[PDB]
């Protein structure tokens, strides 16, 4: 089968044959769209196919299937799965399966980039220690000064899953919230139940409203232990605005640095659950949702007075002129400092070339339009005008249940 | 089976039970989601016409009825006898309040039950029709203080002898494509303005010219009108802070009023159905006025507003958005024409998926379309998860007659 996708802006039909390749479930049914749900162990049995399937396409991509490397590389896996009852990947393997994770990543904007990505091979670490000595050669390498790297540190696969290592930190580099007693938060509120978790761990925190939380490391299933990340490796910049001069007296700055460290990556059947990645910010998710977003930061009311916007009635979109200005500061702010950041008009632009690329190198590029519109002037940016096709693909990253919650504690 | 959908903002969880009612298809499968895809005889009918006034009888406290089974009685007889049936009145207007009701790309819906239905029934001609549409057009502007109404015209029979009315909306701006190359008016309608000048009409080519009405009567060739004047009711677009804003030239019309649209109702098809509300500011700024594809007039604004249009980054465009849609609303306002802000529809809809969770047990909703299409995140909305599902009587979309007309 063949699946037509239109761009209404421009009239441009592509034709998809990649999701043919698709297997994992979508959430939908005939019946019910789930595609605005934000949120839709592993033995011999099925584990020889979801290896064999993964070494198919990278021997295809290579342009070696059906070589004597190929059937060598299936006999090798075969016989330590039934041996082992797992395998472990060869280098060229996980740097290829990490790559593809990103570039299936159907609601990542920024996947243009998926071929170069830095992948660190942490699979001979064995503690939080040498965890956290990994994470911050990953931090030192990504941040390049500001002159932003993206890369991947990937820790040693599950085994039988009491073995987990796992970065219990959402992101490396994220700011501590504090629920006070009078029931306001001081700092990031999205981070306040992993700020408690730290501070019960022992963590000292300053309590302020920006102070970057400790890594809370967990290495072979071990009780997770707390690093302070040296802070001459924490890039962070002041938000100024170009032309308000008041803009920095809120006090507003955020980190270069965005990393992702609570996700899942599957290749070929193995699950790496710990597995950080970073690239570089689009513009909007600090400037739209990390400040404005009513359970974040939420300074659209503080930034509307100081603005002086009439702000009595809503149908003076004084949010709207605030949140404009905001993310012109955001922009302005890193690249004045030299430090890589990508505004949503590029961003989108970019991918509206990779994905038209894509289907035709590839036959297809998976993309969930509900996660790729820009969370601020949709419209005027051309993926919204863009149909996409969302399947899941795999490699891939994929959500997993926050560690506090399933974890077995040794004392 | 029993779904939850979760607002992130304010981590209210719903239970969704409506849409184990659901009928027809999303055009999605466990194996690919299409939510993003802009158009995914007697035996049939009776089914359909059961399921239908199952539901009407079931509003109206009357499930299991004598009444009921009656009509379920009657209407099985006239099936079975007249290969179709005819609605009482009573359940035309439940059947359109209803298709208001379940459509899930519509933001408005909180105004459902109150939209006033205009039986168009005995109409026979084209001529007709525009007496029809505008009785529709002048009580739904109703001096700006804009009134919901839809307008049904007879139902399809044989395909042969439709009811249609050629314009999207019974009030758009022409479009014409110059021999400069460019476009004057309306770009998404230069097809349709050609069909009217291809059919009669004397275009003035002007920049906003309302387009006259192209009406199909019982399968017959369409006819040109020309709404009056004074029953189109038009908003200059003024900002509250540029002067300059006003020497721009720019207007749009008060009333929103989809034409070509195709109403359903216990498997009786409506192919000319047109409704209308009132317009959510950012239809006009950002989609209208600012849509590459259509009025496009974000350079200009920006030019006008001094801005650094050298790189994307200064954000230039989202400023000059901002205060388009500034303009739109206080234009409207200060005309008292009705009109909502994109805040305050989507806070009202999330008061109505509420309500409609509570004495309803779900709310068909297409995220796609019910976040506005500027500052997405900051409006309740997009905090939502929604699920979308196809419920009956519905509004469905329907091929462009001219594609069809056995001329
Ligand atoms: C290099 C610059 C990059 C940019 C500008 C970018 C942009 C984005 C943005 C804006 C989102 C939405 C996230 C949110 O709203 O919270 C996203 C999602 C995502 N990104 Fe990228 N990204 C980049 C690099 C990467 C890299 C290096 C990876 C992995 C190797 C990655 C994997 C993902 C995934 C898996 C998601 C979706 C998360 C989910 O499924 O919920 N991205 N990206
Ligand atoms: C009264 C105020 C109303 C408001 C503020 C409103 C708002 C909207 C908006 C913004 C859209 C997106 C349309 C687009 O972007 O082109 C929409 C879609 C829609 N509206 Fe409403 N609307 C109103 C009244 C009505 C009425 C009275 C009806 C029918 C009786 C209706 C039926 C629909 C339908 C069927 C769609 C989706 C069409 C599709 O499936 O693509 N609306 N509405
Ligand atoms: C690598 C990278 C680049 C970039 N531009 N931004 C980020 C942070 C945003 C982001 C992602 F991308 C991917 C995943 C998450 C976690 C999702 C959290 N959700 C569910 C509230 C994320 F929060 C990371
Ligand atoms: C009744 C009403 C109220 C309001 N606020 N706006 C409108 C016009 C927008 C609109 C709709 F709502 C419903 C349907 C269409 C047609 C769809 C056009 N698409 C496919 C480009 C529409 F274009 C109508
Ligand atoms: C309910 C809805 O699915 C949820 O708010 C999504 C919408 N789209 C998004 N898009 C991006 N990039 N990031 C998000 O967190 C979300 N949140
Ligand atoms: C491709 C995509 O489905 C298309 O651009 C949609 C997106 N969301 C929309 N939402 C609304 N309200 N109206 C639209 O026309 C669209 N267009
Ligand atoms: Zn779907």
């Amino acid at each position: 089968r063949f699946l037509k996708v239109k761009n209404w802006e421009t009239d441009v039909v592509l034709t998809d044959t990649l999701h043919l390749k698709s297997t994992l479930e979508t959430g939908c049914t005939e019946h019910i769209c789930m595609g605005s749900i934000m949120l839709p162990v592993r033995t011999k049995d099925q584990l020889f196919p979801l290896a064999k399937e993964f070494l198919d396409q990278y021997y295809s991509s290579i342009k070696r299937f059906g070589s004597k490397a190929h059937m060598d590389r299936l006999e090798e896996v075969n016989k330590e799965i039934e041996s082992t009852s797992t395998y472990q990947l060869k280098d060229t393997e996980l740097i290829y399966g990490a790559k593809h994770a990103w570039r299936n990543a159907s609601r990542c904007v920024g996947r243009i980039q998926w071929s170069k990505l830095q992948v660190f091979d942490a699979r001979d670490c064995t503690t939080a220690h040498g965890m956290f000595n990994y994470i911050c050669n990953h931090v030192k390498y990504a941040t390049n000064k500001g002159n932003l790297r993206s890369a991947i540190t990937i820790f040693p696969q599950r085994t039988d899953g009491k073995h987990d290592f796992r970065v219990w930190n959402s992101q490396l580099i994220r700011y501590a919230g504090y629920k006070q007693p009078d029931g306001s938060t001081l700092g990031d509120p999205a981070n306040v139940q992993f700020t408690e978790i730290c501070i019960q761990q022992g963590w000292k925190a300053p309590r302020g409203r920006f102070d970057v939380l400790p890594l809370l490391l967990q290495a072979n299933g071990n009780d997770p232990e707390l690093f302070q990340i040296p802070p001459e490796l924490v890039l962070e910049v002041p938000i100024r605005h170009p032309k308000f001069d008041w803009f920095k007296d809120l006090g507003l700055k955020w980190y270069g640095l965005p990393a992702v460290s609570n996700m899942l990556l599957e290749i070929g059947g193995l699950e790496f659950s710990a597995c950080p990645f970073s690239g570089w910010y689009m513009g909007t998710e600090i400037g739209v949702r990390d400040y404005c977003d009513n359970s974040r930061y939420n300074i659209l009311e503080e930034v509307a007075k100081k603005m002086d916007l009439d702000m009595r009635k809503t149908s003076s979109l004084w949010k709207d002129q605030a949140l404009v200005e905001i993310n012109i500061a955001v922009l302005y702010s890193f690249q004045s400092d030299k430090v890589t950041i990508v505004d949503h008009h590029s961003a989108t632009e970019s991918f509206i070339k990779h994905m038209e690329n894509e289907y035709r190198c590839r036959g297809g590029c998976p993309a969930d339009w509900v996660w790729i519109v820009p969370p601020m002037s949709g419209s005027i940016t051309p993926v919204f005008h863009q149909e996409m096709l969302n399947y899941r693909l795999t490699p891939s990253f994929e959500y997993q249940p926050d560690p506090w919650n399933t974890h077995v504690w040794k004392g």
